[PDB]
């Protein structure tokens, strides 16, 4: 996790496309190491995110050097239909993704707990589910996330999961380590969306 760190923001906060997928990339496999097949489909909704906005950037680098050129490009291509098309839909539901992984890394590091199930990682999962995803799913979708959180991982097995041997505490310091610039950059990309009208509240 500290070993492909995300870059730190540049001063005019303009993300690069290419080192950016590049970066994200070591995310989805995580998710084969979880222990489980119920992680499967979620691994494969923020694989296929990244390998459409990859696919678009391919077909012209340079004018799509930027994620904020994706959203500008694609927004004066495509007229109408535009937020709801192309990268710029697939990197609004992957931006989603993200930052359920950074509420949730957040949450543990910061030592939230269920003090009456204190090995579990529920409570640290629902925040994070809670402040990314939720409102964008109806009813069932919710229902098949509330399912799926009891394949989750004890938090002790978890942690050894993503370690190396190393302490507990250890782990967590590299994992603060890694959502500083992880953090920074997700939320620059949460702002792009406001600022450029993008984002859409329909529901799944």
């Amino acid at each position: 996790l500290a070993e492909h760190l995300l870059k730190p923001l540049p001063a005019d906060k303009q993300i690069e496309t290419g080192p950016f997928l590049e970066a994200v990339s070591h995310l989805p496999p995580f998710f084969d190491c979880l222990g489980s097949p119920v992680f499967t489909p979620i691994k494969a909704d923020i694989s296929g995110n990244i390998t459409k906005i990859k696919a678009v950037y391919d077909t012209n680098p340079a004018k799509f050097r930027t994620l904020q050129n994706i959203l500008e490009v694609e927004k004066e291509m495509y007229g109408a239909e535009w937020p709801k098309v192309g990268a710029t839909l697939a990197l609004m539901w992957l931006k989603r993704g993200l930052r359920f992984i950074q509420v949730f890394l957040q949450s543990i590091c910061d030592g939230e707990r269920d003090e009456n199930h204190p090995n579990l990682i529920r409570v640290n999962a629902t925040k994070a589910y809670e402040m990314a995803l939720k409102k964008y799913h109806g009813w069932i979708v919710q229902k098949i996330f509330q399912a799926a959180l009891y394949a989750a991982p004890y938090k002790s097995d978890f942690l050894k999961a993503l370690s190396q041997n190393v302490t507990e505490e250890e782990c967590l310091e590299k994992i603060r380590l890694f959502l500083v610039n992880y953090t920074a950059t997700i939320d620059v990309i949460y702002e792009m969306y406001t600022q450029m009208n993008a984002e859409l509240n329909y529901k799944v």
